[PDB]
């Protein structure tokens, strides 16, 4: 889970609709194909939006830079810097040859520079805003010339913008929003005089008047210093398995499920926890019921639960007295389930989305996840072949034969 502290911090949010944030942006998700907005998302765009400063400890594979970018954007399409008081100011003896980023994002290195620009330019499309980026390493003259069709934002390594600064290709003077991404990898690469140089020995606004943003995925007391220095009134937001995950798929009928099951619960050892996902309310009620009349100490979470109900049945399964948990998906989202050795999918999801995080849960470190298949979920079969085979699985033959088929 994450937490957020902070002197009135706004709540978090479960939709991108949640906030408004505009007719751009919100088609510009629809052609990202991101559903709902990742848990760091859930905080971070809210207190963005409200125009609150921010120092976020997460990493990749957050969603963190959808989670500045887009109430940025959204800010600025809102209420951005008149167009034609803009041009009057930027336009110099040879027209616009120095330009003035409404927002800053600085990264670390290359690489990260350009997955925040390929980012924001998902976001960008149909607005105003130009998205830029500059780094180290690579032909400056190319860079410059690119700056000069526009960078409404600008994505940067901070030795290359300081740089581009010297040479009078970059001014700060009207810069409204600055993250710092990576920030403990930019002070681990001495990058911390030239971020200095950027922020407070030129001309960016001061701290206030500007939004600022920072992100590591650590927080030393250097960067909590730095957030010191940088942000006002900021809010803390803190965040509490990728291929540590070994995936089974096997071809099971409904009327099978709870005896495959009881064998799956046999072969288990020790204190191993055991997550195991149903469809439906009811369904959890009776496979939990199922499963304690086979002699199974096991219990279960729903929906339709009290929050007490809720609290014993998470006390039980943590002290391992009942180390089966029977959870639909939306009951399980939001609280902390982590030694999970096993997690079991007795119904897949309608979605390969659901189905990567509920295996997720397993091997934060080695993990299990088998999967029950059967003629409901033809759906997701090329999804799931695909996710197999991404990540170096073995792959079931009757579904990679399902999944090239044009007759049934
Ligand atoms: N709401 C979302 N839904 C699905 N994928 C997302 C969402 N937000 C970010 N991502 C993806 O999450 C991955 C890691 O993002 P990051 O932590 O921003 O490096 C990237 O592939 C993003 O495109």
């Amino acid at each position: 889970m994450v937490e957020a502290t902070g002197n009135n911090c706004p709540p978090h949010i479960e939709s991108f609709s949640d906030v408004e944030m505009g007719e751009i942006i919100m088609g510009n998700i629809e052609l990202t194909r991101y559903t709902r907005p990742t848990p760091v998302q859930k905080h971070a765009i809210p207190i963005i939006k409200e125009k609150r400063d921010l120092m976020a400890c997460a990493q990749t594979g957050s969603g963190k830079t959808a989670a500045f970018l887009l109430p940025i954007l959204s800010q600025i399409y809102s209420d951005g810097p008149g167009e034609a008081l803009r041009a009057m100011k930027e336009n110099g003896r040879y027209g616009r040859r120095k330009q003035y980023p409404i927002s800053l994002v600085l990264a670390p290195t290359r690489e990260l520079a350009v997955q925040i620009y390929e980012e924001a330019r998902k976001f960008s499309y149909r607005s105003r805003v130009r998205p830029c980026v500059v780094y180290g390493g690579a032909d400056i003259g190319q860079q410059i010339r690119d700056l000069e069709r526009g960078c409404h934002l600008l994505v940067a390594t901070p030795g290359r913008l300081v740089d581009m600064m010297e040479r009078g290709k970059i001014g700060l003077d009207f810069c409204k929003y600055l993250v710092l991404d990576e920030a403990d990898r930019m002070l681990d690469m001495g990058f911390e005089p030239q971020i200095r140089r950027i922020v407070e020995q030129d001309t960016m606004p001061p701290k206030g008047v500007r939004h600022t943003m920072m992100f590591s995925a650590t927080f030393p007391k250097e960067i909590q210093m730095l957030a010191r220095d940088f942000l006002d009134e900021y809010i803390f937001l803190a965040v509490g398995t990728s291929e540590n995950i070994t995936q089974k798929v096997v071809w099971v009928e409904e009327s099978d499920k709870r005896s495959f099951l009881l064998d799956l619960l046999n072969a288990t050892g020790k204190d191993s926890l055991t997550l195991v996902f149903v469809e439906t309310k009811k369904g959890a009620d009776s496979l939990e019921d199922f499963l304690y009349h086979e002699g199974y100490a096991c219990t279960s979470i729903h929906g339709d639960r009290s929050q007490r109900d809720r609290e014993e049945a998470l006390h039980q399964f943590r002290s391992g007295k009942s180390p089966i948990l029977v959870a639909t998906a939306v009951a399980a989202r939001g609280l902390d389930i982590s030694n999970v050795k096993h997690v079991i999918n007795f119904d897949l999801p309608s979605d390969i989305e659901e189905y990567v995080h509920r295996i997720g849960r397993t091997g934060r470190n080695l993990g299990l996840a088998t999967s029950f298949f059967n003629e409901r979920n033809i759906n997701i079969t090329k999804d799931l072949l695909d996710l197999l085979v991404e990540a170096k699985q073995e792959v079931p033959s009757w579904l990679e034969n399902m999944a090239y088929e044009h007759h049934y």
